[PDB]
């Protein structure tokens, strides 16, 4: 592209995560790709490769394969929804992560730390340019987002009992999800920067599902909006 | 003849597998992508990709979209060892999945069954003929194996009382390990039929006096040796 201009690869799990995004894509074109619909476009001074790749660690690291090797992304990015479990942290909440961490990982019969995935870093940390960048956004906005830690696994997280789990593993987390350390672990092996941008569905209680299903049409628009205040902010 | 010579990706985890699968490959050359080394040549009448497993979902998915995107494999075969769960198989009998799960999944909330991903079946099939072939090697060879359910987590599970809830959970299961379900359910959402193999390197009482980085050695070489007559009895 011209200048600095980016190919940023952005993941969304699911339809209510990626469509205002898809609302706002210039120069359109669909791909199809090992089954999944890939988009390319320009917003702002970037061009942009959007997909839906559905929920957890294989759908979300097979599309970070593709967007690198494929579409030559140079970047990727997660957005959508997530269950906040810090304290100070409400259904609507903008959590940035710095770092990405799995909670659900134990390999500790092999001597690595818990959340470790053998051969990797316990922390995949977000790159500190995009960090930088996100941490203004949310304060521009002068409200309840934060930047901090999301923890990953493949579970959908309801109930005190696994929320405590996590808490006890990793007592700085933020927010859980199912594909932001798996983006991370994928991003981070091909050598590319990352982060990933949450607003939460739910808080991640033993009935987190009926709010979920309340709140996820609002939480992948709002984590968009931010997602796209951050690209009009990322110079060339 | 049919479908002609298939492009083969083999994912196999033991080392003295894959040297002695590249020792006998036509033409071997060798790719780096996404800072993993793949190795492309013929063996019989087919063309293969060879790669060493790596460890966990987020690995073995980046795999198999690279071998099917950048290689244009059409065909996944992933190998290697695991402990037994299942009281009666014991130490080197080879477990031919025709089923993997995963142990570790909980999507529950929204009504999922345990170990069923959002937006996937709870079990993922290997392919029935490539199943059917590889018993018959079995059969040929008079190496003793059988057919049946291999579960999977992102994590190495050592206490038997986490084995024990897992088989209480999925009664048939003959083996846990690592990376079966996430290599399935990459091939199946690719489209392209796959099986995951595994010599048992330990019987489920824990009767090994040989520990499993040993055992590898000399079944690693078993292990490509079946490999390689059942990719003789692939048909064209
Ligand atoms: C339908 S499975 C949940 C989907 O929404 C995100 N998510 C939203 N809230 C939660 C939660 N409480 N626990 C885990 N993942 C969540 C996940 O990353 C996944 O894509």
């Amino acid at each position: 592209g011209a200048m600095g201009s980016m190919k940023i690869g952005i993941i969304a799990a699911m339809e209510e995560e990626l469509s205002l995004l898809l609302a706002n894509l210039l120069d359109a074109q669909e791909h199809q790709v090992l089954s999944k619909t890939y988009y390319t476009g320009r917003f702002g001074k970037h061009e942009l490769i959007l997909v839906q790749s559905g929920v957890g660690k294989v759908m979300s690291a097979m599309t970070v394969a593709i967007l690198v090797e494929h579409f030559k992304a140079q970047a990727i990015i997660n957005t959508g929804s997530a269950g906040a479990v810090a304290s100070h942290l409400a259904i609507g909440d903008v959590v940035v992560a710095d770092r990405l961490v799995y909670h659900d990982v134990d390999a500790t019969a092999f001597g690595y730390a818990y959340g470790q995935m053998a051969g990797q870093p316990l922390y995949y940390d977000c790159d500190p340019q995009f960090v930088a960048i996100f941490k203004q956004v949310l304060k521009h906005e002068k409200t309840n987002g934060q930047v901090g830690l999301i923890a990953t696994g493949d579970s959908f997280v309801a109930g005190q009992d696994k929320i405590d789990q996590i808490k006890t593993a990793f007592s700085n987390v933020l927010a859980v999800e199912m594909e932001g350390a798996a983006i991370a672990q994928a991003a981070h092996t091909a050598g590319k920067p990352f982060i990933v941008v949450r607003a939460m569905s739910d808080t991640a209680a033993h009935d987190a599902n009926i709010t979920f299903d309340q709140f996820i049409i609002e939480a992948g628009k709002r984590s968009a909006q931010i997602l796209m205040t951050f690209l009009e902010n990322l110079p060339v």
